[PDB]
Parts: C-alpha cells; sequence; structure tokens
C-alpha cells in the first residue's frame, strides 16, 4: 500500500541493462511489487526512459501477450543523468523523488549498480541528499565488499557510520533462498535429521559451485579477484554457515545471521596445506570457448597465477563439528554447472553386512535443478540380506527475484552482516596475502573436466569417501 | 542337488488342501524347491493321489499353460493311510519314504497340519520310526502353542527333549519375511535411522494387526482362545522384538534370535490397566457379515467374552526403551485390513515454527501394500518458513512361500525360538489368567468400526499423538 | 603503573562506608590495585579523608600490624562535596581528579553508590564534566536496574547513549567469579559432564538463594521491590544463563555474555501458576529476630503482600533445555544461609539394581563453603549388587573483591549487558504487573522455616525427586 | 544347614598346601562357610589329616589367639589316598563321602587342583562314582583351559558332556570380583557414566596387569604357555569382557555371561601387526632374581622365543566400541605390581582454554590399592580460567575367598562360560599358532623396566595420548 520508490544506481551499467532491470519487470509483471513503486534509474550518461527501454528490452524475454504492461512498468520509470560524486547531481535526484506521487512519503530502496571504486562517494552522497525522512532507506551492495579484511573492513566501517545494518542489504547472487529454507526446514522442523546433524554422525561436509564456462570476454575483471573472492569467500563460507548453525532462537533474521556469525567465529584461518589452486587451459578436442585456456584471453595478462578453481578445506572448532571437513570445492570452465551441500555420514559402527554398506548421504542441491534427496541403502529385492543403494527424494522467482523482493518485504537474513563479513574476511586474508605474496602456480587442468586431481587427493586425504 | 522329502503330517485337513499344497505348488512351480523333493502326504483316512489332486486342484490357481508341469508335480507326490497315534502307521511311512529314490539319503521335512492336541503323539512317532539317519530333520509346528506359559512349557519341553532347536520350525503365517529384512537393513545398514532408534527420538511405536472380517464359520474355535493369543502373543510380539533389538553380531539367525529373546526378557508381564479388550457386534446398517455380531454365530457359545479386539501397552524396560510405549493394536472385523509399524518420534526440542510441525513417523507397512515411509516436515513450496507434513517413500513369492522355502534352507531366523516362546507367555500369562478368570465384558464396538474408542483413550494416555 | 583514580560517587551512604571503602582497603592492602590508584570520594554532607576515616575504620577488620598500611591507603585518598545535579560541583571534581599526579593521563572508574533515583542526572554530568581524554572510563552501576521492562529500558537507554557497553559495569554482588569459573571449566573443560548436560539425561535444574535473617530495620526498601526483583530477577537469572549456555566461541567476556542473552531469548514469560510467593511472619518460638515477622517490622507499611520467598518454575525453550524445568528458590528467613546450583540427572534408563539407585545429582555449591560434589551409587561394600549413595568432592578474595578487580582488569564477562537485562526484565515483566495489580496474598511461613510447602509441591509436579 | 563337602582333588599338591587349604581357613575361620562343611583331601601319596596339618600350618598365617578353633578346623577334615585314574579309588572316596554326617544328603564341591593332563581322567571317575543323588555338585576347574581352540574345545566338550554349566566353575585366581561390582554398579546406577561409555567419548580402554617378578623358578612351567595364555587369553578378555559389556536384563550370572559372550563374539581374531612380544633379560644394575634373565633360569629350554610380555590391541567391533582400541598390556618382571582398568575419555570438542585441557580419564585400579578415580580437569584457583588436572577419588576377605564362596552361594557370573572361552579361545588361536609356527624373538627387555618400548610406539599408533 505504502509508495515506494527503487533508485537503479548507475543504471546505464551492464548489470542494470541485463540483469536488475529484468528482474523489476519479472516482480511487477507477476504482480510482486507493492502497487506503488516508482524506479529511478540515475547515472552519469546522458538517458531516457525510451533509451533505457530500447536498451534493455532484448533481457525482458518479452511476450507479445503482455505488451500492455510492457507499457504501464515504463510509465513508472524515470531517468536522472549525474555524477557519482556531484553534490547537485544528488540534489536533482533528491527534487526528482520528491516530484512523485507521494514521492516524499515514499520507501526509498537505493540499489548500488555502480563500480565499487566510487562506493565511498556514492553512499556518501546518498546519506545527506537523497534519504527519506519518512519511510524507510535501504542499500543493496554488490560484491567485491573489498578484497581483503583491511579493504572490507574500511568499506563496512564507512558504511555502517552512514547508515545501520537494519538499512545495509549485501546482496548474493548465487543464494537460492529456496534450498536454504529448505535446508532450514529439513534440519530443524524434523526429529529424523536433528541428532544425526554433528560430529558423531556426519564425516565431512561438501559444498560445490561449479561453472561449466570459464572467464571468456571479462577474464581481466576476474583476474584482479580469483575464484576465492568470486566465489568462495562469499557464497560458499554462507553456504557453510547455513549448514552448520545452531538452531537460532527464532526465525528472524537476527537471530539467524547471529548463529551464522556465530559458526564463522568458530572457523580458524585457512592454511595453504588445505587448499588446492587450480586454472583452466584450452582443451585441443574442444569445439567452442573449450579450446581456449584462461591464459588465451587477450585481456588477461600474461604469467597470471590467479586460480580458476579452488578447493579448501575448513574446520568449524566447536562442540558439534570438531574435526569434521568442510571442503569448499567451486571452480570454472569444469564438467557441469552444479551447486549443491553433500553431507557424508560416517560408516554405521559395526557392519552385519560384510562390508556391503555404502556412507549415507544426504545432498541438497541447488542448481542446475532444486532437489533434496538422501542416498542411504535399502534391502535388495530377493531372498537375502545384501543391501543396496537407494537415492531418496525428500523435496516460482528464481533465486534472484526472491532476493530483492526480500529488501523490500526487510527480510535480512540471506546478506551478510559486517560482523559476519568481517569473521568470513578473517579466515581468508592470510591466504589470500600468501597466494598474492609468494605467486604460486595453479595446477592446469583441461577446460570441460572435473579440475585439477590434485583436489580429489586433499578430499580423499581429509576423510572423503568416493565410490 | 541333495534329494528331499515333504511330509504333510494330516494331509486331509483344510490346512493342507488350502495353505499347504497351494504353497507347495506355488514353490515347484517357480522352480524354487530343490530338484529332487518328494511329497508325502499322511493321515488317517483312506485317500490317494487323485483324491488329493481333485481336493486341491480348486486352491492351486493353476492356468492352462503349465497344466503339464501339473503332472510332473502331481507325479512326484505319494500319499499314506494312518493314525497319527500308531507306530505300525508310522513303520509304514518311514517304509514308503526309504521306498523312493535314495530316500534313506533324503532330507526329511515334516510339517505337521494336523491338531495340537495331538502333537505329543505325532512328534513321538516321528522321533520313533520316521526320522532320517543321514540328512538333517525339520518339523514345522503350527500354532496354537499351548494356551498358556505351563501348556506351552510342557508342549516345547516334550519337542525339545526329543528335537534339538535347529530341527525345531514353529511358523507364524502373518510375518512376511520381506518388510522384516527391509527393518533390518533400514535400522542397521543406515546410520540415518541408527542414533534415532531409542529413546531421546522415539516417542511411541505401534504395532497393528487389524482384519476387516470377522470370525465368520469357524467363530468357535476362535472363541477359546482371543485374539490376545491368536495375533497379539505370537506375531504382534515378534514385531516387537524386531524393532527393539540391538543390532546382532550378524546375521546369522542364532545371533538374531538372541537379540529377539533379550528383547522379550525386559518386558514385565501386561497388566489390565493397559489391555482395552473389545468384541464386535452388528453393524446393523448392513452388508454381508457387517450384519452378524461375534455372538450371533450359532457356533460361538451363549454369553462369551471372548476378544476379537485388543489394544495392550507394553514397556521393553532397558537402556533403549524405557518409558517408550509400544502399542499392539489387533483386531478382528475393522474398518480395514492393515498391519504395520509405526514409530512416532519426539517433538523437535525448540520449536522455532510456531506449533506448525508435527511428529516425524516412519512408517513400515507389511500389508496390504508394503510400503516404508517417513512422514515429515518439508518447506512448503512459497515465500515463507511453512513447515508442511510431507509422506516420503523410502522403498516376489508371498510370506507363506518364502517362509516353508526358510526351513528347506535352514535359515531359522524368522521363527520362534523355545526361549523366546517361553518368554513371550511369560509376559502374557497373568494377564490371561485374569481374564479367564474374572470374565471382564469387552467393549462392544460396532463391526467395521475402528474399534472401541478405550483404545484411543488408552493410547492418547501412554503418549500417542493423532492428527 | 598506568595510574588510576577510584571515584566513590555518594562516599557518604551506608554501600560506600561499609562495603566499598573495606572492599578496596582489602584490595590495597593484599597489594591487587595499581601501585598508582587515588581513591576520591565524592557527596553532597561537607566532610574530609579524616571523617571518611573515621566512619570507615571500624568495617576495615584491620589489625595493627598493617596500620602503618593503613596510613598508606589514605594518602592515596580524597574527598570531593558538591550536590549530585550540579554542573559545577562535577567540575569542581574534574578540577580535583586533574590536579592529581598525572590525573590527566590517569584511568578513571566510578562506582555510583547512590540512589538510583539519581543515576539518571549523575551518568549526565560524568559524561559531560568529569571524562578522561586519555585513560578509559569505566561506571560501576548498583542494583536496582529499574523495577520493570520499561523503566530498565528507560534507564538503559540513557545510559547507552551516553556510555558504550564496554564501559557499563553493572555489579552483582552475590556473584562468586569463584564458582561460576569452577562451573565453566567443569563443564566445557571435561567431557565426563560434557554429552550429559542436556535434556536427554537432566531431569530439573535447582538454583538456590535462602537467607536465614529477614529484613530487619531496612524492610521497607525491600517492601517496594520484592524478593523476585531483589535476588531472582538478576543474581538467579545470571546463574541460569551460566548453568544452561553453550559452550562460546572462546572465554572473551563478549562471547560468554553472547551466549547468555542467547539462552535468555529462548525462555518465555514467566506465568503465575509456575510461582509460588511467600512472606516470613514470626516464628513465636523464636529467640531474636525470629519472633517478628515481615508485617511486625514497623517500617512495612500496613497490609503488605511483598514475597519475601519465590520459588518459580522457568524453561529454556531450546534444543538442549526444552522440557527441562529451572526451580528458582529465593527466600529470606529461611532455615540456612545458602546458595547452590542443584542438577538432579535421570534414572538410568533400565534397572537391574531392584529400583535401589536414586538420581544422581551435581551440586554446585556458591555459599557457605565452596564445593563441588556429585551424589552418585557406588557398590556397597560387602558380598552383594546393592548400590548405596554417595557423595564425592570435584573441588583468595572473596566474590566482591573480585568483582572489582574485574572493572580494573576489564574483565567484563560476570557483569550483565543491556539486552541481558532487558530479556531478564522481559521474562519477569508480566508476572510483575501482574502481582502489583491483583495483590495475591503470599503464602505466610515461619521465620526460620524452609518455605511454603507449596514450593515443594511445585518442584514435586514439575518433575523435582526429593528423596 | 544343607551339610556340605569340600573334596579337594590332589590335596598333596602345592596349590592346595598353599592357597586352597589356607583359604578354606581363613573362610571357616571368619565364619563364611557354612557350618555343617566337610572338607576331604583326596591325593595319590599315603598321607593323613596331621600331614596335610603339617605341610599347611605354615601357610595358613595363624594366630594364637585363635589356636582352639583350629582343631575344630582339623577336626573337620579328612584324608582319602587313591590314584586318580582308579576306579576302585574313587567308589572309597564315595564310600567315605557317604561315611559322614548327612553325607549322601551334602553338597559336594569338588575343587579341581590337579595337573591338567589328568582331568579328562578324573571328572569322569568323578561322574561314574562321586556324584550326590541329592545335593547339588559343582566342580572348580583350573587353568589352563587346553592350549587352543583345539584342546580347550575338546575338554570343555568332555566335561559339559558330563557336567552342565551350572555345575562347571572355571576359577580365575585374578578377579577381584570386589572392583568388577565397583565397575557394574559405576557404568550400570549412574547416568553420570552412561551416555559417555561408548565411540562417541572413549578414545582407548587399557587393560594392564604387570608383575615386577618374573618366573623365579617355574619358568619350565611358563615357558610352554607364554604370556597370552597366562594372563591375557583368560583375565585380561574378562576384563574386557566386563568393561564393554551391555547393561545385562538383570544381575542374574547367565544375564551377564550372556553380555560377556556377547562382546567376544564382536572381536576379531587377533593380527601380529597389533601384537608386542616381549621377554625380560637380566638387570646388571639388581640386587636379587633382577639380575638373572628369562633364559638364564636353568628350567627354561635354551633359545626359548616365549614371551614374557605382551601388549595387543583389540577392536570390539560393534556399536558402541567400534574403532575403540582395547589396549591389553601384561608382563611379568615390570617395573610395578598393578592391575587396572584405565578409559581416556576423547578430547573437548572444541577447546576455549589454549590447548590447555587433558583428555579425562577414569582408573579403576583392582591391584595394588583398590580404587576408581577421574583424571578431570578443575579450575586452578586464582584470578584466571586456566584447568589443572586433578585426580577425583570415586570409591573383607580377598578375592580368591570371594571365588570359593561364590562356588557355594551358586553365583556363576565371574567364571567363564563354555561358549565364553571358546570366543575367547578363536580369537588367540591364530596368533598363537603363528608365534608357535614361525618363531619370531620377543624384544628382550630389562627385568624391572616398564617392557619393551615398541608397546609404547603401538599404543601411540593406536590413539593412546600419553601426558
Amino acid at each position: 500500500s505504502d509508495t515506494h520508490i527503487f533508485i537503479i544506481m548507475g543504471a546505464s551499467g551492464d548489470l542494470a541493462k541485463k540483469k536488475i532491470y529484468p528482474t523489476i519487470w519479472w516482480l511487477f509483471r507477476d504482480g510482486l511489487l507493492p502497487e506503488n513503486t516508482f524506479i529511478v534509474g540515475y547515472a552519469r550518461s546522458r538517458l531516457t526512459v525510451a533509451d533505457i527501454r530500447k536498451q534493455s528490452e532484448p533481457f525482458f524475454k518479452a511476450t507479445p501477450e503482455e505488451k500492455l504492461k510492457l507499457e504501464d512498468f515504463f510509465a513508472r520509470n524515470s531517468y536522472v543523468a549525474g555524477q557519482y560524486d556531484d553534490a547537485a547531481s544528488y540534489q536533482r535526484l533528491n527534487s526528482h523523488m520528491n516530484a512523485l506521487h507521494l514521492g516524499s512519503q515514499a520507501n526509498r530502496l537505493f540499489y548500488l549498480a555502480l563500480p565499487p571504486t566510487v562506493y565511498e562517494a556514492v553512499t556518501k552522497n546518498i546519506h545527506e541528499s537523497c534519504m527519506s525522512q519518512i519511510g524507510w532507506n535501504r542499500i543493496i551492495v554488490e560484491k567485491p565488499f573489498g578484497r581483503d579484511l583491511q579493504s572490507s573492513d574500511r568499506l563496512s566501517n564507512h558504511i555502517s557510520s552512514l547508515f545501520r545494518e537494519d538499512q545495509i542489504y549485501r546482496i548474493d547472487h548465487y543464494l537460492g533462498k529456496e534450498m536454504v529454507q529448505n535446508l532450514m526446514v529439513l534440519r530443524f522442523a524434523n526429529r529424523i535429521f536433528g541428532p544425526i546433524w554433528n560430529r558423531d554422525n556426519i564425516a565431512c561436509v561438501i559444498l560445490t559451485f561449479k561453472e561449466p564456462f570459464g572467464t571468456e570476454g571479462r577474464g581481466g575483471y576476474f583476474d584482479e579477484f580469483g575464484i576465492i573472492r568470486d566465489v568462495m569467500q562469499n557464497h560458499l563460507l554462507q553456504m557453510l554457515c547455513l549448514v552448520a548453525m545452531e538452531k537460532p532462537a527464532s526465525t528472524n533474521s537476527d537471530d539467524v545471521r547471529d548463529e551464522k556469525v556465530k559458526v564463522l567465529k568458530c572457523i580458524s584461518e585457512v592454511q595453504a596445506n588445505n587448499v588446492v589452486l587450480g586454472q583452466y587451459v584450452g582443451n585441443p578436442d574442444g569445439e567452442g570457448e573449450a579450446t581456449k585456456g584462461y591464459l588465451d584471453d587477450p585481456t588477461v595478462p600474461r604469467g597470471s597465477t590467479t586460480a580458476t578453481f579452488a578447493a579448501v578445506v575448513l574446520y568449524v572448532e566447536n562442540e558439534r563439528w570438531d574435526g569434521v571437513p568442510f571442503i569448499l570445492r567451486c571452480g570454472k570452465a569444469l564438467n557441469e554447472r552444479k551447486a549443491e551441500v553433500r553431507l557424508q555420514f560416517h560408516d554405521v559402527a559395526g557392519d552385519i553386512f560384510h562390508q556391503q554398506c555404502k556412507r549415507n548421504e544426504l545432498v541438497i542441491r541447488v542448481q542446475p535443478n532444486e532437489a533434496v534427496y538422501t542416498k542411504m541403502m535399502t534391502k535388495k529385492p530377493g531372498m537375502f540380506f545384501n543391501p543396496e543403494e537407494s537415492e531418496l527424494d525428500l523435496t516460482l522467482p528464481d533465486a534472484y527475484e526472491r532476493l530483492i523482493l526480500d529488501v523490500f518485504c526487510g527480510s535480512q537474513m540471506h546478506f551478510v552482516r559486517s560482523d559476519e563479513l568481517r569473521e568470513a574476511w578473517r579466515i581468508f586474508t592470510p591466504l589470500l596475502h600468501q597466494i598474492e605474496l609468494e605467486k604460486p602456480k595453479p595446477i592446469p587442468y583441461i577446460y570441460g573436466s572435473r579440475g585439477p586431481t590434485e583436489a580429489d587427493e586433499l578430499m580423499k586425504r581429509v576423510g572423503f569417501q568416493y565410490e
């Protein structure tokens, strides 16, 4: 009922023209946005609503059955052209929002779709100029959240000196929020999976994020960060927190983020002997991009040791998880697109089935298709006591639509906190400093393969049984 | 390869002509019997193989495709007419077995299909004359195994003075052998269901045996025994033992039967305040037998307080099952045919879902439609943390064919032992003595109903949460 | 070194002249204070160091051997006479503080020994004038912390608007700091008491605080608060938190206080059916104060329903403590002085000792005669398997000296936090408002007795097995 | 009443004159034997009561105060001189037994104190002639119980063909029966030690039997057997069974020996890579026997590889003990005399005390100075969270007197069964056969030392944390 404003900062960027404008399209088309919602794209280059429409519609997946809606949404939008570090431009933007139907009373939601190098200014000029004194103000901030503990600490200190945690929404583009809630209901609403979610029963946890494509085109941007900062420090660590957290006092966002930050506090810094770093190389037998390696892109500087694959073993050192490995295995240009949580359970204490039993597994897959199944063992039909392994299933805006919708709803559970991000960077900072100090060479692996075999050796070493 | 002889004692009885002869039919037709297996019916009335064939074919459920095979089976059988308590008849029977291809070397398997009041004689004669000096000798003993602890004790003492436990096969017609193996593999090969199979997680165990029909025709025979001796003292108690047993040292029959008797040794005698007894009356509404009550059967003595339904709460007083109710609910002329094991689990400690979660259940239904499924809370598809109860499935000669096969293969695991039967009668003897001494009146319940509501009240009292 | 100042706000009060001045005297005498420490009393009435000495020496409990040291102590003291709500007086106090050896560089430690109704002013003035720009500033705040959730929230919001949690030290005079550390090392450094510290094994927790004396003289001050605010809302609740808290991420003060507030968050509001309130009356027989009841004290208003005894059952509704009662039993004019934690464990699952076993107990007695002992079953010497109950022991400035030392050392673990106090008041606020709205009459109990019998009945009802 | 006869078979042997006659002395003197108990020595050499008295009194340890009672005892005894394999002598012994006050009605208790090579004869004759038709008959059998599985099976089959298990009492001279009851009451009457008694908490179990002396003169008798048959196959294995057994259905002897044999059934055969064997050699620095080695004894055959020390790691492959080492360390000529059960517990999951905690231990020392104590971490008195290890104590005819009393009382709990002995020999037979086939050389260790260092290395390898 309350009027809302959606201010897309840096609306001329690729992220705005390809992923955010289509997302608010899909939210308004499905009737999920509040009825009184305005979309104010603000950027430097001078554009109009017609220009935004022309440059963004290809990604709208538009259909002729709903072109009428394609007008209404675009009658709800507006554009402001101004520099990111000019107070007059932000004054014009604030006046423009005020020059709307109940714009002063509206709840303002700033989606920062602009390079992080100018977050410091953009988050600053917002506070004095474009804030709302009646409705709430919320900023959505995109990664990179710095690159070290120090850089992230200074950026977070700036944003927290200006805004509060109730106004900061650090977004994770790879968080399903549907398999996350599936995890929470599975392990917290059920006594089947309650007592077994600890050291005594779980042997290892595997947290996977594989991509079948390399770093085509935008390989230079990936070079300065690496796969640990790109996927592992932020996403896989949040998945680890969700897997390993204790039951919160309630389903409140703060009560869940407290458990997650506690899990992060129980994790120590990463040692280089628990890390396998790999880099993908061209595949002579490939067809398309598979024949070109990471260093074959003309945008990647020569002799770059940036890892496109990482397998890292972590240990949550508390009463529930002491000694249980957490293998974060992420990679680009791998064989498949996969993102899942895998728990092997220990072998049953005392085998009366003649070593025919395999470790039970609980798999919560998020990509490509969501699923929740258990690999247990059932009696093989026949005349005999010989068990056989069976996979038993235990289980629609996509992940990104439901994440922008959380910022509207104020559900800040699935966004990383400031102390949470601080612990996340504390865990990985010494290892990253060592990596870009000594400059070790990552293991080369073929495009489309499963990654370096040293990763498999490391998982086997830490206690992972593969059939 | 070894030659076998199958001696059907009392082959003229209804049990042999309707259940045993068709079963050896289906075992030979399916190629499951050993190739050199002879069938020797033995009874009082002068009959021939042709007479047995005439009395047996309607229940054989044969087809024209295998009628030639029929001849083979009926070229394989033989008949002996002799009194059950005459040594000359048993000498003739032993000579007749000796007058077969390798009859002296054959393994002899006696199925005692004759009234229990004659057992004490027949077994004696079997030991005197018809035993085999080369191959093994095995007797299949049919229930009733006495009426109480004293009668069962004397019968078992006689049979054990003659034969050993390796030769005694006390058969349970209602035991699946298929879903029992599912139980054992599920709870002993899987770590998912291992740690949760105890006091801490399981709230109650419900062992059910319902029949939708009454005691038509043969109601007088049921009158002298009652539903406790009919279904509960023998079958449901074995199901209880299988559910509650510790993991055996191996899958050997003796190692499993030791756990069964150990479970029985820690069940106290049944108290009448944990027992609800009912008797079915006619559903006037109508149907067929539904309109005839238990006492409306002319063969049932007038003023009979025999219970056709019983709900009994037991407690396995040991480290794993202290305080966990075991509700044996058995009944005739109930609403449905059902035989299942139901484990409710405790409510999750700490409910963050606003009392929306329901107790998890593990259901192992043996008949009809064998199934193994868990009712647990899954995330309701949508937008919020809403748990909803969902039923997730975790899962061929019939039970009787696979039980006669056990005596051939020597798998004695699914047959009750002498000490196991002694404990089974020890548990129920005081209650049965009280019932047939005081003669309480069972609660009348409508034919086709769910039984007396006092059973539901008793389960609610002992800790059964019904939704 | 790092010169310190100890500012006793309200040094003319009874608390300063009887408990605070002797405590800092014993801390300086024992060589526990930092060498460069000044004690600056500040009050309204015009006094001097000689007057403070005259009013303080009888409570100093000094000896002629160390009298010279006493002189040294009084060489480090000074006095300032100024009103509590006068900015000029605080300017003079700050100037006097600066007029010391490195007074500007000194770490200032304010002990607020003045009535709570003045706190709102004093803290303000302390923030305006008497802050230190170089060293740290710490305030020690005495109870009462308000009368309910609203008053405590007001005072806490004021103090937190001025000071931060690193500067607020809310003192608990009844907390040992000695047996708390024994409790933490017992349940966190030992695997003997780790796994058993939960629902599965612990039947109930009893937290006791008894005083053998009544409310002599100062009965009017106790009238406006009651035993729930006096001892139960603040002290016994912190003992509950220490008993029930999860293992912290470290021994840091914040990591422990986080677990304590997490335990508080999962305790529901108190219901009047879980509360037994009592008032002590004259033990006629008596001898001294025992002959005078609570209402016989002339300063107590007539017809006062203030409870001098309370037995309250709480439930920590989380995974570790769901369903386990926590009986806080506190009282004045009871039979003995006692303050202990008592855990009964559950009965052993499966009794092979013919019901001769009693529930195991773990007792952590804080005063008098600090002890840790388990009551378990040991084999009675002789020829037989008959266990007998045996008490086995598992186990220096007093508590108050070690608490003032914490504020110097910065160990803020044993002081209540703002959110901790908020949850503590949230638990008890509805019950207290109901008590002072309906005005129920507490059960009268004899001076020197064990309390009302309804408390024993309530413990027996909730699951306390007293042998 | 129920007059008793105590038949010492082989009363002229050293075991009778040094251990048995003094034991029945101490049993009769203490008023522990039944009043009408007769002692009948039976041997080959022609002796009288006076000769037995002369060879017995020096070991009786008598005092002048009770010398009168002495004649009573020697007025109670009798002697029969007859060959061990002569039916006429046994008929004479039976007639002499009948030639006593109510000798025919007496309960006969035969203590076989004669070389094992004669057992097969003696028992036979005992069954033919000397049995009692009215009272019970009980034979006490002494180790060796064969040399391996085959010999023990032969002897046990013979004795079980003659006697039943209710009549066989296989004696263990090293079993306390006082600290065994302490074990059972400790771990079965207490919830403190119940849940923690498993894989999740116990790291290793150490069962020790050290002797400070070596084979003095009877090294020839020890040579044919070795320390595995002498102390480990029989005594330490029973200690293992008592430590590892599940809770019996009752304190009945059969219910306890069932759990013991069930524990034995889930122990695999011993592998030579889990065995360290040692032989003691003379110590130049010794004074008495310490300077003579095992091979320095003229009775020991030259080049004897008999192990006087053994450290063997076993694994009870069941639900409660899978993967938990059971280190049986036994030895002769070691540093001290000791026999204890030691349980180390696992390190606490999550150390908040900076690697200062040591593994908790539960020690049940049987000799010398019987004790039960736990080593756990207690808070070191002071100002600090640093724990220190502390030893907390949790705790009369000698063991042999209480064992002969058990045979009188019919308590067969602490004697090894036929199937128990069969499993015990099954575990150790392959290893002993390998030892006698390959003839490995044991590690030489100094007399009075702690044993070979390879034993310490083996324990460290299997998971024993020594501080």
